């Protein structure tokens, strides 16, 4: 009930947040748990990202340390909290860091994603990859350093910088060799990654996929696409 009002003044009217209004809770924000008391964090980080961009006031020595807390805090969480952490920290790197961590780790876990279909399924742990990949790219631009990703041309072959059409191609063939909610867990973020650059959202390789999934009439599939 307290934090219910907090979120409200976090989204609208955000330009009134003292340093201490954060700087006292910021060490408390480190407090992480493993039970229902963790779902509390969903009422934390969104307020935090609601106030970061223009009410930063972050001392240029602390911003280097904020993500150190957060990189250590993205291991295992309810899938609900994950929709806000990436929309926070991916907005923070351009405010702190270079396009390196969201480069070096993403190309690492792309190889780890290559060893996700070409491995043990882990439909409870692949979701930590099969969604996290698109989670970064949905609200984080990839029209950036990719020569090293064009150096990862080994299995991402065809054209150019536009990973997105290839990612969608790397994923378009994943809908047939799949069986069940694996298809759901991949059809959702296939739309999510394309949501950023909607210019693809009219292109044939994805439209053909849409027509393919319409004829199946899987209620669980068509619902989550809606």
């Amino acid at each position: 009930e307290i934090m219910s009002t907090l979120f409200v003044f976090s989204r609208a009217f955000p330009f009134l947040f003292d340093l201490s209004y954060l700087h006292l809770l910021k060490p408390y924000l480190r407090s992480a748990s493993t039970i229902e008391e963790q779902r509390f964090l969903y009422y934390v980080v969104a307020i935090f990202r609601q106030v970061l961009p223009f009410q930063k006031e972050i001392s240029e020595s602390f911003l280097r340390s904020l993500e150190s807390v957060l990189l250590q805090r993205l291991t295992k969480a309810g899938t609900a909290t994950l929709m806000e952490i990436v929309p926070c920290l991916c907005s923070l790197f351009t405010r702190l860091n270079d396009y390196e961590r969201l480069k070096k780790i993403v190309v690492s876990c792309l190889k780890s994603l290559e060893e996700a279909r070409h491995s043990e399924n882990n439909f409870q742990k692949m979701v930590r990859l099969i969604d996290l990949i698109g989670l970064f790219s949905r609200y984080g631009d990839l029209n950036r350093i990719n020569d090293d990703w064009k150096h990862s041309l080994d299995f991402i072959s065809p054209e150019c910088d536009d990973a997105y059409v290839i990612l969608l191609g790397y994923f378009q063939k994943l809908l047939k060799d799949a069986k069940g909610q694996l298809r759901i867990h991949i059809i959702d973020n296939m739309s999510r990654i394309c949501l950023r650059e909607t210019s693809l959202f009219i292109s044939p390789l994805m439209l053909s996929t849409l027509d393919m999934i319409i004829a199946e009439n899987n209620v669980n599939e068509v619902s989550v696409l809606f």
